[PDB]
């Protein structure tokens, strides 16, 4: 931060100017920041410039001033380098040019001799001129323009004149001005006239001649107004289309104008276009070709670096434009070549062993036919004396009796310190116990009481040197003198895990448990395992609450501020397995039901047996169920259920037991309902009496849904006089039917009746009603 | 570059003859410092005014008393280090005197015993500091008592032992004792006691010990420790010793009356006992030995800089026995548990520092054996903006239709408040540029409205800095054809094909890799070729296939900013 090189601020910018202009002087100004001060001087023309005081070209801050130009010894361009101790920059190159507007030639023109009825070229011929001019023509005398009508065109890039078709009316004398509009004014040209003279007028119409043809290949960059002529002669005046061949052109552009204007050309505009000048008479056709390219940019640069003597390095610079650029190096403003070490390549750069002479700004040029780029960067190589304020040694590295130990000696310097270690006074060395890697690393093995003391690393480089200190001193290891043992429970009465340990007698030691790496909680949350506290050396673990979810990788280990030991065990809790899953009901029949489940969690024992149990919905408790087999095997996943009745819904779940007991049961199976059969149990209160006279009435209890066994549930009932030996047979459908009334007029009152009933569906008939006696009205 | 004091030379202590006619004592004191540091002097508790003139003065931190006397000058010394950062305190340094006073004037009364036991001969010595050495003389100067199995000194009270006397040791005794001082060897003799003995009855006794070390006898590493066994009897008993609880160490087994150990050990911890045996019998005698230290460091703290807003902790341990206690000292004050400091023995923690935690700390570790010291110094820094090291990216490219990420995180603290702009708009957080906390920018289905300058900005109480960077729209590269899977034999040729397009500025390179791992075309006998070779063609195609060759096959398509993937899967018998 306390000196850089110079970096740029303004840059010269291309100027045009006028030739016969009122100014004085011309300005191009150059400005950088640096510390110190830098110097600038300027080229011209690729060679240096004689800055000379008075003479013309004077420097004013930097900027360069010429008074008084003219085109003969200043239009050209310039560059300006900047320069202090560090090293040196280029800015990018300034283009300065003159504008100008001659005259037309004093030669009189020749007259143009046509015929009548055909279409005339007349030529300008325009002197030298800088930019691009504006043409116009004039007839017979200024002021009189040629209006721009459909028979006579005026092109823009030649100034030449185009009659379609000569009538008597374009006798005359034609002129050709020029109004080349300046930035500030217009100047004109006014060129001699040229008398046209007509032969005898034929009578005969003509295919359209198309005379102004665009060129086939145009170059424009992107943002530039592109204007495409197309004028053809022709009578009657042709129409002019213009079409995109290989796409669709904007509907804003698609005009009947003989030009064609885009105002700014965008990458989508490449491709071939089509003019067309077409009438009665027939057509003619022109094709030409628009391409677009660009100017070069960045997309990843150079910044600033400091690095170490005796490292690599690499730089890259990448530039993207159409066409593809080319990517050169300078260094302090001279080209860059392969020497000793720098490595370039097309793009990279390569430093292999950096030294104090490779410090100074790097530039990065990027070239292409339509422009060029510059990035600039600074390196600065450093080398620095050995310091040990970052790593400084251990001041304290106690040791374990009977381990080793490893010292590290790593200091800040460049390019890089060597070491030596020693101890006290007495220069270690290889050995067979002390070893000294090359990187600096003191390893001592085989670690005894003797070897305590003051270890010392001595660095050094050729700009200095460093030093540094340790002291070692030896306790004792702190060991486990018993291993706690692994073990299976199912519910027992808890068990004590063991661990021993013995320490130096001058540190404290602490126990610590954990469980399969996760860290343990001796505190009380509900079941809990508990921790001893009598003497330091014990560190016993009770497993308390004879419950589950206290298996794992046991892990006791035994802790000072210094070091650690360790031991593992592992114990098992055993018990009844999982609930079982899946259970799908198969096989609805009406008195048997298949069940089908999946083997649950063994809990590290195998199922010993099955147990099926079923319910009614909605509010029926859980009941065990003769099941196909009697005593299902473990294996088994299939089982068959018998004793259900008919037509009602049921639910049914499984559990599984093994040697260790009784699992939990499984989840409730689906809503299934039982196929239908036929009645079984005979209706009863039988009853009845009274009514109108001649009917007879009998009463029955409603039968509930547990015995109907199926769907159409209706009853039966036969009635006969008493000493009578045929049964009259009724039929009443409706499971809540109560009543039954027979009507005849030959039964009289008081009339004794024998009946009976019976309960039907539609699956079958079932047993009849004891018989008993009634009476009638 | 400034720092706290830091000790060199810590005061000593000193033990003073009073023989050596000296007329100065000096107590060193040294703290390197910068700006250099003042002292000051610390006596018994209560400060110390040096005010020239009398014998105390000051020679440049060190501390200078001229004629010492025991009434005015024995005691504890500390030296204070002080600079503009903070103070530090020194090591205590104890001052003592060495003498020897002179034997009691009056007559000693004459010791009557009957000829056949032994005697005890009394020495009473007069104060002295330090411990002396006891010797004893028969009648007149230098009959020196032998020391024989009969005749028996001990070397910590001084009295005589005779085990059987006889008609040969009726006389006058006296008690001689030296002293070996640093400087001095001074020595003291005693009056003269008449011994007088009766009748003589030559019979055999048991032995009987008399002079019994003490039950319980503490003793630091690296002390030598005695042990005196001295008994009675008729003949002379032997003495032999054994270890209770192992074995004796015989490499300085012996059977005199006195058991030496050069140098305690931690493993010579446990109970001895003595046996004193003759052909009438025998006596046995039991003590135990316990072994203790001081206290020693295992971890100590470092000098620290922190910014101010963080979070600090600071750890302490010390090992001796009895355990040692900690305790912390600040500007040589202690420090007790108050508003953002937290002490806990040896733990300490600041939280969120400000700019008045900045100092000199201490670590004391103290048992009854000893007390040590370490120190640190903490500073805490505060600082503007600052973007040099982390500059925003300069030539930020971007991709039609993606999301681009732009951090800002300068190097200040505390931390700094961001603020973002594009061109002189100062964005807010909404569905397409957003701002985070932290300072990064993150905008959304980039468009090519969005090219320009952005600039961030960041500012504390301490000062503020900017950065900008470009923003510039391309074209993303995009796959339009991949390849298949297929089934070929050792030896079979395949093809697959791959299609991309880019922007029409940039270069596509197009590269094929097996199971992640790229596929070499210019190894000489390769087996891999790239057929149709065109701007957006990548197809490759695999000659003499061998079983390596199957696997999966990513087709890459990239530019020098972005990159397009594809994937198919080959298979060789
Ligand atoms: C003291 O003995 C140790 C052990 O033999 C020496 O360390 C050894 O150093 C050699 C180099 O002197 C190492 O061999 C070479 O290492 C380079 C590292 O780049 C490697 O490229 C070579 O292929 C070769 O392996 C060797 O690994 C290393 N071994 C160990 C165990 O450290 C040490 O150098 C000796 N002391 C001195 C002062 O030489
Ligand atoms: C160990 O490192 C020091 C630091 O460079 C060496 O230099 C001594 O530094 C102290 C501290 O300022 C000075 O008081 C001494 O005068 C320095 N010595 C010399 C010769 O300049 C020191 O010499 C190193 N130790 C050894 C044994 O070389
Ligand atoms: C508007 O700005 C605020 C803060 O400047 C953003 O709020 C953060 O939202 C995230 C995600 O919900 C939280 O994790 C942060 O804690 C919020 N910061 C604060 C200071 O509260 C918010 O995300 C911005 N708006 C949008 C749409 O992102
Ligand atoms: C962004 O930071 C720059 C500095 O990095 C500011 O530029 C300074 O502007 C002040 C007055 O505007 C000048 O006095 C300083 O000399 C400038 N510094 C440099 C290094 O040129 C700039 O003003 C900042 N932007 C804003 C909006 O404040
Ligand atoms: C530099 O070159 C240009 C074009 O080649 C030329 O017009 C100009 O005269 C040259 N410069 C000088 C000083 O002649
Ligand atoms: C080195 O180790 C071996 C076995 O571990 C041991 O016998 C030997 O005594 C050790 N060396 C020293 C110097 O203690
Ligand atoms: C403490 O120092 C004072 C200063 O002379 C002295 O008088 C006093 O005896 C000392 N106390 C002890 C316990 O040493």
């Amino acid at each position: 931060q306390t000196t850089f090189g110079p970096v740029f601020e303004d840059q010269p910018l291309s100027v045009l100017f006028p030739e016969e202009s009122t100014e004085e002087q011309v300005l191009l100004a150059c400005r950088a920041r640096a510390s110190p001060p830098a110097t600038y001087r300027w080229k011209m023309n690729g060679t240096e410039m004689k800055l000379e005081p008075g003479s013309r070209h004077q420097l004013v801050g930097g900027n360069l001033v010429i008074m008084n130009p003219t085109k003969a010894q200043d239009a050209g361009v310039y560059q300006c380098l900047a320069s202090n101790p560090v090293g040196t920059v280029v800015s990018r190159e300034a283009i300065l040019r003159f504008g100008f507007l001659q005259e037309f030639s004093k030669e009189e023109r020749d007259p143009v001799k046509a015929h009548e009825g055909w279409g005339v070229m007349l030529p300008c011929n325009p002197p030298a001129h800088y930019p691009g001019l504006s043409y116009r023509w004039l007839l017979n005398e200024f002021p009189n323009f040629i209006p721009t009508d459909g028979r006579h065109f005026v092109s823009q890039t030649t100034g030449n004149l185009y009659i379609a078709r000569t009538n008597a009316s374009d006798l005359g004398n034609y002129s050709c001005l020029a109004t080349s509009h300046m930035d500030f004014s217009t100047k004109s040209v006014f060129s001699k006239f040229a008398q046209l003279n007509l032969a005898a007028e034929d009578t005969r119409l003509f295919a359209p001649s198309i005379k102004a043809r665009f060129p086939a290949e145009t170059y424009a960059l992107v943002g530039q107004q592109v204007t495409l002529e197309c004028f053809a002669f022709g009578n009657p005046v042709p129409r002019i289309k213009w079409r995109k061949v290989d796409g669709s052109l904007s509907p804003q552009w698609t005009t009947a104008e003989p030009t064609l204007q885009i105002p700014s050309v965008s990458f989508e505009d490449e491709g071939t276009y089509e003019c067309e000048a077409e009438n009665s008479k027939g057509r003619d056709t022109v094709q030409g070709r628009i391409i677009v390219q660009a100017q070069p940019e960045w997309l990843k640069v150079i910044s600033d670096t400091e690095a170490d003597i005796g490292s690599n390095l690499r730089w890259g610079c990448a530039a993207a434009g159409k066409p593809r650029p080319t990517v050169r190096w300078l260094r302090n403003g001279e080209p860059l070549a392969s020497q000793n070490r720098v490595e370039v390549l097309a793009g990279d750069l390569r430093f292999s062993k950096l030294s104090l002479e490779d410090s100074g700004m790097y530039q990065c040029v990027a070239e292409n036919k339509h422009g060029t780029i510059y990035a600039s960067a600074e390196l600065a190589v450093q080398a620095l004396a050995p310091d040990f304020r970052l790593n400084p040694v251990r001041r304290l590295i106690p040791a374990a009796r009977g381990g080793e130990i490893l010292i590290p000696c790593q200091p800040r310097a460049a390019p890089k310190a060597v070491v030596l270690w020693s101890k006290g006074t007495e220069i270690l060395v290889n050995s067979s116990r002390v070893t000294v890697t090359p990187d600096g690393t003191l390893i001592i093995r085989n670690i005894s009481r003797s070897d305590e003391g003051k270890y010392t690393c001595f660095a050094e480089n050729f700009m200095g040197k460093a030093n540094s200190t340790g002291i070692l001193s030896v306790r004792d290891a702190t060991k486990i003198t018993l291993a706690p043992s692994s073990a299976d429970i199912n519910l027992g009465d808890n068990l004590t895990l063991q661990c021993h340990a013995s320490h130096d007698p001058t540190m404290d030691l602490t126990f610590t448990w954990t469980l399969d790496d996760f860290p343990i909680d001796f505190d009380k949350p509900g079941g809990h395992y508990r921790r001893t506290n009598v003497k330091e050396t014990i560190g016993d673990l009770t497993i308390l609450n004879a419950q589950l979810r206290h298996g794992g990788k046991y892990t006791c280990m035994a802790q000072t501020v210094v070091d650690s030991a360790s031991k593992e065990a592992t114990v098992l809790v055993r018990g009844p397995p999982g609930p079982p899953g899946g259970v799908v009901v198969r096989d609805i029949g009406d008195t048997t039901i298949q069940l089908s489940w999946s083997r649950g969690f063994d809990n590290h024992s195998p199922i010993a047996k099955y147990t099926l149990q079923a319910r009614t919905p909605p509010a029926g408790k859980w009941k065990q169920v003769r099941t196909n087999p009697a005593n299902i095997e473990g294996n088994a996943e299939t089982a068959q259920v018998l004793g259900l009745t008919p037509w009602m819904d049921y639910e049914f779940r499984v559990i599984a037991s093994n040697i260790l007991g009784t699992g939990e049961p499984s989840g409730p199976s689906s809503k299934i309902r039982t196929r239908e059969a036929a009645p079984s149990v005979a209706p009863s209160g039988l009853s009845g009496g009274g009514g109108a006279p001649g009917e007879l009435i009998v009463n029955w209890t409603p039968m509930s849904r547990e015995y109907q066994n199926g769907d159409g549930f209706g009853y039966l009932l036969s009635f006969r006089r008493q000493g009578s030996t045929h049964w009259q047979t009724a039929r009443v459908p409706g499971a809540d039917a109560q009543y039954f009334v027979y009507s005849n007029e030959s039964v009289r009152p008081y009339t004794p009746f024998e009946v009976k009933i019976r309960s039907y569906n539609r699956r079958g008939d079932g047993p009849e009603s004891l018989t008993a006696l009634v009476y009638s009205a």
